[PDB]
């Protein structure tokens, strides 16, 4: 329902897909900069001077639900199975980082399927999500990088 | 967001849980009557904007929640098969009424995050309750131990 990925983040979406799907790398897990910390940075940043705490809590919950169903490429499913077995009940927002978070925003525009019941609340939320995406975009040099990935070893492929 | 399931459907909820968790049966997949058709059935029944949003929203939440929220442990391997036997197939195309009903047990917690004034929220709850009323009304046809089968000894392995 009109969640726009900043144009400057599209190349990264392709690089992320390439790293996982073509190069058979995996994001290094558990994350050096997890979704929880990224959301806390954002909330702190906005709090510098029905608001941020709600947005951030909402993003984290949808992330924690959708990661295992929507935001993984096929090649990542074993790694994800391992995570649950190693860190059970530990929320995904504690394990994954920025790349998978970005992937949420490419799909979250569908959850926004009751909010068009409330045109005004929608607008405000869309403004927050776009603001957050722009926060990720301008911070891309730290958040999105091939340095957070590692080629999966031959044992990973075996399964 | 307190979603009340019709009293009529609570015994099925237990039976469903019994069939999977005690009897070690699995719902027959893919469903002879999937979430998409049920959603379609309901929309037709209503029409004869909010209904459309409600139905789309039901589907979205089902597709997102199924694999991490709506399954008992014993069902996990079947779901992994599903993800192989039917890739790119949304869950709403594969699963049927039982799981759809389990959603209404979980979605209250999820929608507790979306932004809803007192009116939009109540309006949502009313339509959700109205869909549940639709499920109860068609219970004999939608919820049945006959859609379940004992799992093979190999599934156990």
């Amino acid at each position: 329902v009109k969640v726009k990925i900043p144009e400057e983040l599209k190349p990264w979406l392709v690089d992320d897909w390439d790293l996982i799907t073509r190069q058979k790398q995996l994001f290094y897990l558990p994350a050096k900069k997890n979704v929880d910390s990224i959301l806390e940075d954002y909330a702190n940043y906005k709090k510098s001077r029905y608001a941020v705490n709600e947005v951030v809590a909402g993003i984290k919950e949808y992330f924690n639900v959708m990661l295992g169903t929507q935001l993984l490429y096929k090649f990542e499913r074993p790694q994800y199975a391992e995570i649950l077995a190693d860190h059970p009940d530990a929320p995904m927002s504690q394990v994954y980082g920025a790349p998978h978070l970005l992937r949420l925003f490419v799909r979250i525009g569908a959850m926004l399927a009751y909010t068009p019941l409330d045109e005004k609340s929608l607008a405000l939320l869309l403004n927050y999500l776009h603001d957050f995406l722009k926060y990720l975009a301008k911070n891309s040099a730290t958040l999105f990088s091939a340095s957070d990935y590692e080629v999966a070893p031959p044992e990973y492929h075996r399964k």
